[PDB]
């Protein structure tokens, strides 16, 4: 039975083989990523029965998609190809760190996702469904289908989890603010950044006053972060090795985060584990490609 | 001063190493593409002045397309980078032959293209404009535009050609039909191949009944092609070599005609050097790599 | 439902990027390979449903296996992971021609295999079981897994299909000769190659006296092959393709011969589609890189 | 109207794709070189007009030079290939850092550079005139050609820059030495390393006092660097960053310094500045590949 | 005449190109390996007159490493491929650094080396012996023939050099401590790393109470090392250098102390020369490369 | 003992890895080359014991070329590094064919090779000595040397064996015309081809009644080649093969018409040799890539 169901839109990176302008690459690397694909991938590698739900275009990157998720063992039972195409994008990381990224997915099969984008029942046994800021923002379907998803795992006695993760490419801080205030009512679990914090309630400190979620972890760059659970504030590892590749530790932290909890393990535990995938994700080329094996931790054991 | 003058949108083509089904690459070469684009270089590589006209987004890929259009010697005067996005697309050569392509051009800085989109002085003294069935069908604006810019070239003493390249992705053939009756008035030199005069016209024969410009020369697959001037009818070289990148031999063809044209050389040195043109380009990946240099002609000679 | 099972000892290829003998060189190509798998893969794209049965080792090379067979389709309910190592081995075209091979596969987790390897019932309501020469001359387990694995499929209604694949290697024409004769009986289905005929029975003609399975077919270079059934010897069409990588050809072909009879077609659909496949893979580097998928005969129909 | 002019050899680099000795490598990259080149091209990307002045070979690396340059958008006005052959250099970056550089560019079409090399009007109303002491130490030409050229530029009103640049590999500290004697009086603007200054003047403090031109900058390393002018010594900032390819910093960094003055910069955001370039290019894989681009600074602001 | 002998089993490393686990490579790079392997090539470039013995199997691996070991200047006078085949092995180094190996070298020809391997006259004159703690793990005939080996440059004058080396994956701590308890008497100098001792001894302080030779150096990680000779104990230069790929430093470094001894230097030296070849090859891919040669040091002087 | 002697200038070869105008290149293939070299090489790989006689220059690339000498087991008893450079040059193939080169090789370590060159004694015994027409056109030294080679050799009783070369970069048709009326009487065996005759003689008809050797080889291209000897001319088997890099055919044949007779073998075998190893290298990429191996004779046989 599956103990983790993630949704949202997958999409296509697509990324120099090395530091510089894209303007002047010739070669560029291809790779699977989306926030929730990224998350449900790192879950499988690590022994956790996860299925992801979605949809991609009726093309040759959506084929992709799908086999690239079929080989890592995700569960499709609601996820498939259909009309449309499939969401991708550039990257592109620069000598000294300034990154910045370039959409092609506007209109894409993948985000469509409305209300009932798959049979609620799926969630049932389920221990957490989990969700990515992303989403709602992408259309005001998918903004209805977030709702609509954790409502139903809510009624099913499914934990929520979500990571906040603010795009100003899809949205503004008023209309993110505007729907994590409707969403953090059902909402068990919330994983943040203080950029996020402070950009979307001026200080680390109010955000967390604001939304006070059951537990809610924050990511708090290599300086660790902090876990808040019964009125308690774990700290956790902070990391000294420098990034390759940043680009989907936010979500390898999460989904670490996860396993830990779904092995329910002490907090503690549980923010190691964490940081432990972001550093393995963030240490290797790729959205996910770094995220380690369930048997890689048994030897780390 | 300027020999030659095209315009269109330029693409940059994404294309796996080997022949394959794209979902199972992770390796795509970037080349820069574009009907008219791909006929401007191969025309600049020939010691052609010509200039490109067309718009590219701020981005990366957009810089690139300039980058090489410069390096190449084409004339920029109104060619220039814009607020938006630059249109790419991938393709995907199967084993046994059968390619798909995929775009994501749709509402490309370099897909607006209206009425004066330059200053028409620019035509003055000019030989040819050449343009592409492309161009007319991504958007009414372009459509509009088209047929403004061969009027100016007209009014301008300029020689109209233009290269069907009916593209079932963007319109209809009744839509394709509409618009060349509505432009053929204005053609003096036209490019054709048999499956678009069959598509579009049942037979490759009632085609030539209807669409009868000044000169009009038809593609025929490995089988040469035939030149339509002064009720004569000319017949080129067909080409025994094997494709390896088929993908733009048409507008290297096209230009090669064109420079022949421009040098003022008899019906029969232009479909030569048109095989020649469109062959080398056939023979090489990328959309206009293996274009030759002049001075390979000479060595040629 | 399976249509069909194959099994095998799976196996991952290295290849040199080119022509010339394996001490020169200095980069390896990785490929997922093994007749057996090879052949399941080839079905699994053609929208055959499949399994797969066979063990690798809890090695990062057995985990490739997995993926590649995952991602492809086919199904592994019989397939996994066990302590041991995965087979490899090392393959390099010269450039007049003369290949040569290394294997490093002796002792393999793969090359277990006795019988019971798998559920019998797994084999019902399938059309056929697909098996090379290749396993029974591993190991003796293996040598009585195969008896044991036809023995079954047969006692469940499951036709028997067997290629051949005489491996010097692996034993001597004897042995091989004394396996057939012992297997034969609880044969279908039999695909065969002249020169294993020849280096077997003297003559193609004797091993065609000797081996009278219901269905045979005989692999005979680019000169076609001969489809023997109810009497009759259909002729299959020839062809005057050069051999990229021939290295699993012979698989793909034997995969495409098995797609037309699940599909039920006329032996002429079948030899015509068994070229078909073969060609394909010939064509392409890799052991089964280069099988075609379902969509693409669609598109050459 | 152009800002600046530099002139010089341009050369072609080969480089290996990662740390080791050249002997073992068996794949260079290929990269265009030449301080002021390097110098070019970095304004260029800047938006600062520029203009290079210089010669290559009618080869097909020579080509490669102006295509770059074309590209670029440097103008050319006064650059042409001309009969004769490109100098071209291998390069190689141990391990532990001891690089090592090997030359083929004796008596090459850009060595010619004699005084009237261009027209001097060029020079009129351009802000500054940049050299490197690479160009006169090459030959007899090249340094008559250096002292010519700023003649030119100051009979012009235009500012005087020069790199030091001494390469023991051209000439001796005293030939050096005695060129700058002769030269400082008509320099304005001079760029210079620490050990530049210890290995020709025994100490940077004596160095200072001899050569002191109206503006004097002196690269110390990652320790930052000093400015001095009005008899005033702005510091600028140290960075902790490390080379990736410092081979082109050092003129990356001028260029930097120089883009800050043609924009009338203070002194502080000149240095800022040039370090951003240099650290830039010092972070990035060939001569001048790493040079960020104008609309990079005003993100980066 | 040759200064020194080494002895040993030559594999061959299979490498991916970056950080990451197998499972997900596609290109593995191939280099030739094998601690005394590794050694005699340091030393070989280093101007060192070395001999190499062992056996490698009649195959295109085994050509390979003979081809290297030939080019590098390696005497291999009792050296040569026999019937059988080459080990080889895979490596993969992850992105937090656990890195994991793969063996595929049991029953290799090179495996055999019994007593007599060569002819002991080749001994003659010779300064030193180097062997490897992993030869006498790989089989009795190896175990034996190291013994032998000893004996007989003993006998001849020899100075026998040993690397523990300690290999979990061939023997017991129990065997091992047999072995060196069995062998020590006949070393006059043995390298010696901290885990080793400790994991060997308990504590890197009784192992050299127990393991006390003539001459002992200690590996103490980054943390330099310690010398041991006449009764003193000399620290050697800790490096603050990251490692690229650490696997053949350690060999890199005996190869290092070696050459200083052969030549005669005070300890200092040899220790300063030793941390110097470490550190080269631990800054480089590959298990020998990376290895300095002898005009490196002239530079470096 | 040596059975083939030969002498001449080594050159490292870079060549881009697909056809296409150099400029546009950005990855060029390191090769060893060098006429004189690629046949020691050949014959090396056949199992002819043969000699190599030349100089490199004290760099990177001279350690490259011993290596790779010294690793195909030819003797380089008089062959070192000097002081120097190594001489290189750049190759380019065309779309269409048209292949130009460029060198860097004036003035090389190699180029020197004067008179003495190395000890006579060494010719001793040896069947032949062979060398081409490239040497003698380096410089006057080489020149001399040449001749003073032959002499020594024809003095020793060994068979002298030439292959024309006509470099018009090197010299004049008079030059080379008056360098062989001097040097055909030490001539035993002379390899030539269809346009040095023609290019030299006016007709392939007069040179031969000019240049009458002993022995004389003509290379027609694909048109297989006639062999004179005896008063009489056996033909040889012409190659329908496409070349891939036609760069070092000239030499393979060479060797291979030498290995034959070094083996006695009849006229016929010696061409049907020659022509196996022309094609070979030929359907090869670099200068003697391609070159086959004894053992692959012996699988052929």
């Amino acid at each position: 039975m599956l103990e983790v169901v993630t949704a949202g839109e997958p999409l296509v990176a697509l990324v120099p083989q090395e530091p510089g302008h894209l303007r002047g690459k010739r070669l560029l690397e291809v790779y699977v990523g989306g926030a929730e694909v990224n998350v449900a991938v790192a879950l499988a590698r690590l022994g956790v029965k996860v299925g992801f739900v979605g949809r991609v275009g009726e093309d040759e990157l959506g084929a992709m998609v799908e086999e690239r998720l079929r080989a890592e063992g995700v569960d499709l039972t609601h996820f498939r190809r259909a009309p449309g195409f499939t969401g991708l994008y550039l990257r592109e990381y620069l000598p000294l760190g300034q990154g910045r990224v370039f959409y092609y997915r506007k209109g894409s099969a993948g985000s469509a996702l409305a209300p009932g984008a798959f049979d609620p029942d799926y969630l049932e046994g389920v221990r957490f469904l989990h969700l990515s800021g992303i989403t709602p923002a992408l259309s005001p379907e998918a903004r209805a289908f977030s709702l609509w998803a954790m409502e139903e795992a809510k009624r099913r006695g499914v934990r929520v989890s979500l990571d906040v993760n603010y795009r100003q490419t899809l949205w503004s801080p008023e209309e993110a603010r505007g729907f994590l205030e409707r969403a953090l009512p059902g909402v068990d679990l919330l994983f943040l950044s203080e950029e996020e914090a402070e950009l979307l309630f001026g200080r680390v400190e109010e955000a967390l006053r604001a939304l006070s979620a059951p537990e809610v972890v924050l990511k708090r760059g290599a300086k660790g972060a902090w876990a808040f659970v019964d009125g308690r504030r774990v700290e956790g590892s902070a990391f000294a090795v420098e990034a390759v590749d940043p680009v989907g530790a936010g979500d390898a932290f999460a989904a670490g985060y996860l396993a830990g909890a779904v092995w329910g393990l002490p907090v503690e535990e549980r923010l190691r584990l964490a940081n432990l995938l972001g550093a393995s994700v963030a240490a290797s080329r790729g959205d996910h490609e770094g995220a380690p094996y369930r048997e890689d931790l048994e030897v780390l054991l």
